[PDB]
């Protein structure tokens, strides 16, 4: 009984607790897990997401929230069984993000793949820390 509460801690730390977005696709392009840094990147909830697919193709009628979900995920690669990294920037809500883009396959072992694990980080977000610290100290000298 005490595994699983130490599990559910730990959901509750990955999904409610952990500052960049985070996910897990399995092999037929279904989303297995995301973090709350996901979801609210678009201001949606789980059930939205948990289950579905973000096609590479253009859905008719251009569905808004596959359309941005698309632009930070990676395409899906013919079975790489390699990491990826890619950085881009991608604009959402007016603004517009430089993001960090990465994905991880894995296997339940034998060497059969079933899925990513990826996310991003917004390095957008660092600079304008940055920046608004270097604006406040130069105005005060």
């Amino acid at each position: 009984e005490r595994a699983l509460n130490d599990q559910l801690e730990f959901m509750r730390v990955l999904i409610d607790g952990t500052p960049n977005p985070i996910y897990v696709r399995d092999k037929e392009g279904r989303m297995l897990l995301c973090n709350d840094a996901y979801l609210d990147t678009f201001g949606v909830t789980a059930d939205a997401v948990l289950g579905k697919t973000i096609p590479e193709a253009n859905v008719v009628g251009d569905p808004a929230l596959a359309r941005e979900m698309h632009e930070f995920l990676l395409t899906r690669v013919a079975a790489e069984r390699e990491p990826r990294f890619e950085d881009r920037d991608v604009t959402l809500h007016g603004r517009t993000r430089h993001v960090y883009q990465w994905t991880i396959p894995y296997g339940d072992s034998l060497g059969e793949l079933k899925g990513i694990i990826g996310g991003w980080i917004d390095i957008t977000e660092r600079a304008e820390l940055l920046r608004k610290l270097h604006d406040l100290k130069e105005s005060l000298d």
